[PDB]
C-alpha cells in the first residue's frame, strides 16, 4: 500500500494518473490527501460511477477545474475540484465525427487548449468548456505548452512511422490570434515539451525510430523561435526546476536505463544517479517536480501489465516515500496546495 512517512511540504493533496492498458477501457485517477492521510485509488468512478475511459494521457488542475484529456475515448472529463464531480465530457471529433484522439492540454488566461493526433489544437473556453476554434500545427501533436504568448505543439507525426515517416517540428502558434506562426524544426519525433526560464522552451526529440535510443533534449529560445542549443545527452523525457532538469532515458531493447541531474546552462551531467540511496526502478514512466516543495515524482510501470507505483524523492535522491499498486501505468502526478472540500 505505503512505505515510508507519507508527507508532503506545502501541498493539500496529488493525483495520479493512470493510463491503463490501450483497448482495456480501464484509465484509473488517484487521490492522495496528504491533509486526511488518506488514499483513494479510483477517484474518478467513486465520484462519478462511470469509467474515466481509454488511455487517459493528461491531467491538469486549473481554475477550480480537473481536466483529464483521454485519448482512445477521444475525450476531454472535466471535473470540479472541490467535489470531484464530473462537470462535463468534451466530446474531441474531427468534422466527419470521428476520433481526434487529443493527447495534452494547456492553459492561458481562462481558455484552455488541447492538441490531438489529427494534426489540430483545440481552444476550450475555461468557463463555458466549448470548443470555440481548431487551427491546424504539424502531424500527430503529441505534447503542448505555453511560454511568451504563445503555445508550443510537439510535432511528433508518431503514428506515420511506417508512412511518410515521424515529424521533426515543433509548432508555435500566436494565443492572441490563435494563428500558427511557423513551425520550428527540432529533430526527429518531438515529445514532451515544458517552458523554462528566460522563455525557453524545452522539448526532447525520440528519433525516427524509437527503439534505436537516439534521444536528444533541445532548447527553443521564444524571443526569436528559434532553436538555441540542442544538448548530446539522451534524453527520453525530462522535468524542469530553473536550470536544473530531472531527466531520465530508458532502453525498450536493454530495458537497462538511467536517471539524471543535469545542468541547463552548462550541458553537463551533475549528478550521473540521481538516486543516491539505491531505490530500484524497473520501468521509469514519468517525472515531473512537486511545485510546492520541489520533490521529484518518478512512476514506476513495471511490465506494463501489473499496478504501478509513485514514488517520491527529495532532489539529493534519497526516496521520501512511496504508495504501490497507485494504478495500471501511472504516467501523471499533480498536486494542490488546496484540499478539495471532499
Ligand atoms: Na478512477
Ligand atoms: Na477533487
Ligand atoms: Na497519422
Ligand atoms: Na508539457
Ligand atoms: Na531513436
Ligand atoms: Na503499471
Amino acid at each position: 500500500e505505503s512505505n515510508g512517512d507519507v508527507f508532503e511540504t506545502g501541498t493539500a493533496e496529488m493525483y495520479i494518473l493512470s493510463e491503463g492498458l490501450f483497448n482495456q477501457n480501464n484509465s484509473s485517477l488517484a487521490r492522495y490527501s496528504f491533509n486526511r492521510q488518506r488514499c483513494t485509488n479510483n477517484y474518478f468512478s467513486a465520484n462519478n460511477q462511470r469509467g474515466l475511459g481509454d488511455t487517459a494521457n493528461d491531467i491538469a488542475i486549473y481554475g477550480n477545474k480537473i481536466y483529464v484529456v483521454v485519448n482512445v475515448s477521444s475525450t476531454v472529463e472535466v471535473i470540479d475540484f472541490p467535489t470531484g464531480k464530473s462537470i462535463r465530457q468534451i466530446s474531441m471529433l474531427r468534422d466527419n465525427g470521428s476520433s481526434r484522439q487529443p493527447r495534452a492540454i494547456a492553459f492561458d488566461k481562462d481558455k484552455a487548449y488541447i492538441c490531438s493526433y489529427d494534426g489540430t489544437v483545440a481552444r476550450i473556453d475555461t468557463t463555458s468548456l466549448e470548443i470555440e476554434e481548431i487551427v491546424t500545427v504539424g502531424r500527430n501533436a503529441e505534447d503542448i505548452c505555453v511560454q511568451n504568448g504563445k503555445l508550443y505543439v510537439s510535432n511528433s507525426g508518431g503514428l506515420d512511422y511506417s508512412g511518410p515517416g515521424v515529424d521533426t517540428t515543433v509548432s508555435v502558434i500566436d494565443i492572441t490570434t490563435f494563428k500558427e506562426t511557423k513551425k520550428i524544426e527540432v529533430g526527429p519525433n518531438p515529445g514532451k515539451i515544458l517552458p523554462g526560464l528566460e522563455e525557453a522552451v524545452y522539448v526532447v526529440t525520440r528519433g525516427t525510430d524509437i527503439e534505436a535510443g537516439d534521444y536528444h533534449l533541445v532548447k527553443i529560445d521564444s524571443r526569436t523561435d528559434a532553436v538555441a542549443i540542442t544538448y548530446d545527452e539522451k534524453v527520453l523525457s525530462f522535468a524542469i526546476d530553473g536550470p536544473i532538469a530531472y531527466l531520465y532515458t530508458y532502453d525498450y531493447q536493454t530495458k537497462d536505463s538511467a536517471n539524471k541531474v543535469f545542468d541547463l546552462n552548462a550541458g553537463t551531467v551533475i549528478r550521473d544517479n540521481f538516486i543516491t540511496d539505491g531505490t530500484a526502478i524497473q520501468t521509469p514512466f514519468s517525472i515531473q517536480l512537486n511545485p510546492f516543495s520541489g520533490n521529484i515524482y518518478i512512476t514506476e510501470a513495471y511490465n506494463y501489465t501489473v499496478k504501478g507505483d509513485v514514488l517520491c524523492f527529495n532532489q539529493q535522491g534519497q526516496l521520501q516515500y512511496r504508495l504501490n499498486d497507485i494504478g495500471l501505468n501511472p504516467n501523471t502526478v499533480v498536486f494542490s496546495d488546496k484540499a478539495s472540500q471532499n
